[PDB]
């Protein structure tokens, strides 16, 4: 019996090849597996793992093996995977269920073939999760299954967002580590990530020039400031949208023209609102908030003919495409890639001039148009993944008693000694060499040699 | 009115022009005067002053003086004064005493000038600081002023971290706030700053082409990030050198190669430690760090012929001058531009070809050989400044008794809503357009429309 | 009822026919000449043998040209360059193509062949669009009676216009020829910016690296190379730069480049002591952009630091010493133009072995290899000129002078710069520029006419 | 030693301190020195120039000097002079009449005092301009001087332009070498020095910050692609006006809005053709074009409240500054910078919010504001220079037979063979190290070895 499901299992040599080819580009994680190895810390863990199955996600899953534990694995988006990552997942004998182009009942099928072993509840005690989806159908429908579980591993600022919002209203019913604001994970993966893989992504789906033309990027945090760059950087004319005036400042001081969709940054909802000379000059319409509906139907409308519109922030809501499915026609290029007929509902003109081309049907455009974050990337944040699943294994919170347990569930990101391990290990893969402090110079500034090396404070 | 000392008092028109100009660029510091004009918030305060006498400083020291307070005030540097700035305060009838190229003696004496009033202790009860030699002063010397002073507002991170040394160890006598680590502060002022006034002061004092040549930049922290970006946007080739390993894979995105002075960046204090291939094709070396040393004798040594020599940081130690001026001759080119002769101590050769050339005599660079951070950047720091002064002056810690002063004697940042109103005034300033949340919108991601918009935790 | 053709799969013509609509909507220049002569029909009895990368962009070249009135047989110009569903959907619409992705050398021979002979002799042609030689060298060596009633040469790219330079100088040249390349809107256009987006492009689909933070030496520095450096530096890459012209170097320099040779003191003694082994053991990425021979050479590849991408973004595969890799070291498909060469020996390799290099598209141009080339919106530049270029040609009927005629127009020339100027005023256009009309005085003043052309033969933008 | 007419002759040892420095950045330059001083080729030669009184013209001169040459020199822009470098020449016993700060009346005088010596025409018989004043001046007003002149070496495009139409029109006297368009020139000076030079000169003269603020750039040849990249590099928005379609092509490719002051780009010379939504958020406009009324005063009316204007093309025109100085008040502010009070023309409020900020009164703005291009730039151009006085003089024009002269009188550049020698000794200060070709690949190519590498058709 194969205990996994993918699209072609004839790929995992290719995958295989391009996992070996990754190790090379992931030191920190390669770097625990060689350093943990005779301990074997994830012993007895079974990790139910939710999250993009890309060969970077492969390099994951093995060093936890590698460290003791097993798994058992699926994708958190329907067009993330890459299925020659996932073919080699499962030719090693590792229960997998992902494939790109999953329907969303397929998505929740796999997600429950992880969670049920054999037609039983796994006897899963650890979670690694990717924008909450898997930590909210355990919370809904397997609520037993969270009493031998220790803890939670959150890579994802939505997810932190959802996990704090159960804290606050006494639904949680595990601990979790924020691994998202490990500074090696935000100020690298989410950032320099899509700085890589935007312009990438679009690249692919369209083929467009970007050079001399006009993008808006809706937000201007981690994943706003590395889109703005990865267009900027290719000579778009990039403008910014933001809500956050302190974001805003970054994005005028960084260069960029700070504008909103509405006339005076006010939404009545109506079309009236809408800045409609701004939108019919725009070219590209990035997402990246984790909010929703930011690009919504009235701005869809006063667009710029031909106008590429995609999202780059967790969940496709951020985009208003359910306006899109009810009234306009779609046309499908290619996969991942529709052309939306604002003539109608009801069939299109093949020559119609007034369409929109949306990318990834507004799902993740970096995963669902390319591969996402390159492994040297990756790498930060799941050696951030690694250490983080190490600790609340180690931390044993189901064996609590019922009321220690009570006591001890938080949401807390990993200690800063670990975060800068974790980065010297990034530097030295690129050849860079850290100097050291003297004794008279760590005494000078009040730090230890070794490090920390800034107070929790310090936002870099 | 004569209580004053400055260069020249007929520049004051001149420096009157140039604030006039500058509250055009700042309008978070102008909004702040027009909104507390009618409240008259500093009524009563007495406010020593420490901090760099530019047109900056001057639209700061009008803006207390407008909203009720008396001050006394100084320059935090020898040589960062704009003459015609302390002219024109001391032409408004306030204290100022300031010039540009002080001895250390006229330093200490400027500063102590503001302390005494006609002979006696100033009934002083707020200090604003830029580094903590005026705080370090009053702890000293002048503990019993100390005990009717309400509270410190210090501009910059050297100036913390004294702060939070003598909260450690006990000896900090009133609290204080650290307007550093405002956004609109240190991810502004810091970086930004350094950006534009980093390329213009070596460019006024040199007139070289940096375009094409090779720079190293030691550290990477916000001054670090902001000179890095001013020497490569310039086309340099940079490389950075830093002890954090964190600051220093942001480096490595960032597009520059990580390097040590040091082989292996073991900074034993000897000759062969030093890198000498590496350092022998560096044009210019900056210092970013606060720390004590981090371009030393032996690197100095080891240093291209031609090279120039710079700090950024708050204080000269950052750089050996000290071995320079007891070894070498030195040659003025003309103010604060010196040829650094390594051919002995007793005389040059006037076309010696083995010179290093330092700017500022290794004091801070940008206000030394230019003008330091421009006036649209100064706003966001001081607008801080200014909230900060009202808070601490309101909370009048003095007044209160022992019991209740032990639960206030803190070192603390502004709130962040303040620091959010900062960034709206400055991103206004540029004509820039802000979105409004929705309600709906607001509640999904768990803020009021009105911010603040990011948990405290958030690094932007 | 139409056969002659050969594509890999007729089946995906929907697909490509789809792209081509998108791709029409980014070509103004060439749409704008489309819309301007299909009255006039300036291309009627014009025959074109094409022989250039069998892309959407090429399509929309091809679908041009049949617009104004020509008939064309197809074929391209390498072998790796060729999109199958552009190849389909041009032959789903009548037109004779001859190309696939993945040809062998007999077959991309055999390809040009099909375009010059139909029905087993040789069709009645009487145009040529080259992008690099090779069905002009064919032509030449092969059919020089065909060359008797053709009137002219277009052609694409730098190497190309070399070659015809020689065959002119030789006196081997048989027709005249536009030089394609050197309108400002091609060469300062299509292999700067082209290859500024394409570049860093092909790199991420072969391999998926990281490029920022890491070492890259980019080799030349003319038109592709000022586009390359930038696609590596934009990202991220430190990025040195050799040169053997000091003018190009200079502006490397100036650019913001360290500029540096593989070779000790720059001189190649044929050893691997002349190797800057140091320099070579640092660079993860190399890319040749000379349109020269041999200048990633065997020594160079021994040196390079492990795990290095190599590339070539010339037109031809011999700027790399592939031959050498092929002959000493083992090959690992990763997949499709994309093989790690283990440096380990011939005969086998360790599939864990850390020794090895990266090479895409088996050291033919990246771009075209391992994405889809240059984007719409660039080759419109180049592609609007090659029709203005044909046009001119076919009008000058050169084939049908008499001798004393033909001696005075048989030259390699460019186009008018007032027509290079048309092109670049739709390009801006397509990006809703607006160019500034001077007036009567300021026309005067720097002594133009108020429609241009604005500059002097001698200016170089 | 008295013929010469200077600011300040005591400056002469600081002059002489930086003319030091500046041969250590001229190596192309000191290379000419040491491999022409043997022979000795300028002596002889009787050189009127006219060229800006820099410091790198200094090195210029001196050069000229050391081949065998007597100098009569003056500046070619009223306030382009380096006061410290007149001082250094007119102490090394040459004549030179220039001083920063001109009236016109002065301008011309000075160039009268390099024509004529002890009172009567100076038996010149070399000519280098940088403009065609001189060259003007000498055809129309001493013709006869002509008659005993070898050749004029012409720096800058607008004085080629010039030259060229004397040409045509059959009145250019004597054969001239057009220095611009050697690349080491034009792609040199005019693109990388204005890139270094632009904002160098707005920062010294407001200290406004760059970043974040709106630009537009009128033109975009080399002047204009150097100008544009000095202000996107500090993170302005560029906008690029440009009536040259391909010029425009080059400024969308890379990255800027390409847009007209005038509706539809129609001057109609009416204030209703006036884009004034456009002009109304612009913050500094700079004129880079060698044409006429290009920021004309229907422009200048239309501009954001306190706005910069500034030009950095040759001559004042571009700039309707005439416009400004019949209708509106000037308020200095210091040298070289003006507030434009936009009120009246008969006095204006001190507190005024109406007004632009014009510099070096719309003459060169780095040279007036700042100290132009540096040295290592001036390199390029200046090798130029004295290898074009070396060919013309050594030609010898005047004494040449008629039918001689005849095949000789044209405007020429120099050979690209020299062009690349002075790029080689350019690249080795960077410490560049250029390849050799293999005879093999200089065969396959068709080069020799040693160069020329480049068709004379080629634009790099
Ligand atoms: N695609 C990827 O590979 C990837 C990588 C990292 C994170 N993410 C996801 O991207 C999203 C953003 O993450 P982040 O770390 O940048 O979060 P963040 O909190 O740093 O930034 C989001 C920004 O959106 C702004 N914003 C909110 N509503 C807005 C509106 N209506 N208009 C304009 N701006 C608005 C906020 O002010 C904030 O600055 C999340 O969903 C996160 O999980 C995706
Ligand atoms: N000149 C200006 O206008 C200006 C502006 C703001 C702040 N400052 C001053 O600049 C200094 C730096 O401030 P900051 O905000 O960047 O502080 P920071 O803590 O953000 O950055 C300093 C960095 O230096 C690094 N460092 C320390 N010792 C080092 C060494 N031996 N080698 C290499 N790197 C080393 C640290 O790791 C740290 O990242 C302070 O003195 C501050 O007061 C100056
Ligand atoms: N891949 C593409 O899409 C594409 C696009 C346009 C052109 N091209 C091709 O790319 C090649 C280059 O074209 P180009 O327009 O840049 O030509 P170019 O003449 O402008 O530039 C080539 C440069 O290579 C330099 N060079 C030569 N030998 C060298 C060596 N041994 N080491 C270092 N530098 C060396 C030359 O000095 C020259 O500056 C040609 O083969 C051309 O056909 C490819
Ligand atoms: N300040 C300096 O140090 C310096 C340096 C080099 C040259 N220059 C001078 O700068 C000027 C420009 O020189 P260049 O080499 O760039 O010349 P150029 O011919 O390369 O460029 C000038 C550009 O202006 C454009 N133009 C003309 N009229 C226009 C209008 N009405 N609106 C918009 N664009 C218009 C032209 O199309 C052209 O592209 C000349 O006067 C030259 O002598 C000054
Ligand atoms: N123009 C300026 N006026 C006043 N302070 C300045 C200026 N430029 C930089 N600074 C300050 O210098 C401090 C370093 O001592 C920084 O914290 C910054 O706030
Ligand atoms: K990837
Ligand atoms: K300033
Ligand atoms: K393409
Ligand atoms: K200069
Ligand atoms: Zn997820
Ligand atoms: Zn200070
Ligand atoms: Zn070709
Ligand atoms: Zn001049």
């Amino acid at each position: 019996f194969t205990d996994y499901k993918v699209a072609d299992i004839t790929l995992a040599a290719w995958g295989r090849r391009e996992l070996i080819i990754a190790e090379s580009e992931m030191p920190a994680l390669m770097g625990l597996r060689r350093k943990y190895a005779g301990q074997q810390p994830l012993k007895g863990a079974k990790i139910l793992g939710c999250i993009h199955m890309t060969i970077q996600t492969g390099v994951l899953i093995e060093t936890l093996v590698a460290l003791g534990a097993e798994v058992r694995w699926s994708s958190c988006n329907i067009f993330s995977t890459q299925d020659q990552a996932a073919a080699a997942i499962a030719a090693a004998g590792i229960p997998v269920f992902a494939w790109k182009g999953e329907t969303e009942e397929e998505y929740e099928w796999c997600i429950e073939q992880t969670i049920l072993k054999d037609g039983q509840p796994w006897d899963a005690n650890m979670v690694l999760d990717d924008g909450g989806d898997l930590t909210e159908i355990l919370h809904k429908k397997y609520p037993q299954m969270l009493e031998r579980i220790h803890g939670i591993t959150e890579e994802t600022t939505t997810g932190v967002h959802r996990l704090l919002d159960m804290l606050k209203n006494g639904t949680l019913k595990v601990p979790a580590i924020n691994v998202n604001d490990s500074v090696t994970k935000s100020k690298n993966d989410n950032k320099y990530g899509c700085r890589h893989s935007l312009n990438d992504a679009i690249k692919r789906g369209t083929d467009h020039l970007l050079s001399g033309k006009q993008a808006l990027v809706i937000g201007y945090g981690d994943v706003g400031k590395g889109s703005s760059q990865s267009l900027r950087q290719e000579g778009m004319i990039v403008k910014v949208a933001e809500v956050d005036p302190i974001c805003a400042m970054q994005a005028c001081m960084d260069g960029f023209e700070v504008v909103s969709p509405y006339k005076n940054g006010i939404n009545d909802g109506t079309e009236a609102s809408i800045d409609a000379a701004l939108l019919g000059k725009i070219d590209l319409i990035v997402t990246t908030t984790g909010n929703v509906n930011v690009c919504d139907a009235n701005m869809l409308k006063a667009l710029k003919k031909r106008a590429v519109v995609c999202n780059i922030g967790h969940f496709d809501n951020e985009i208003d495409t359910a306006f899109m499915r009810k009234n306009w026609a779609w046309e499908e290029v290619k996969p991942q890639v529709h052309k939306i007929h604002r003539t109608g509902k009801d069939g299109f003109d093949a020559h119609n001039d007034d369409y929109l081309i949306l990318l990834a049907e507004g799902r993740l455009v970096n995963l669902g148009n390319a591969t996402g974050h390159p492994s040297r990337i990756m790498d930060g944040s799941f050696a951030n993944q690694v250490l983080a699943q190490i600790h609340l294994f180690e931390q044993k919170y189901a064996d609590l008693p019922a009321a220690e347990k009570a006591k001890r569930l938080s949401v807390e990101v990993l200690p800063k000694k670990l975060d800068e391990e974790v980065a010297l290990e990034m530097v030295k893969g690129f050849g860079g060499v850290v100097t050291q402090l003297t004794p008279k110079q760590a005494e000078y500034i009040g730090v230890s040699v070794e490090g920390p090396f800034k107070p929790d404070t310090y936002r870099y």
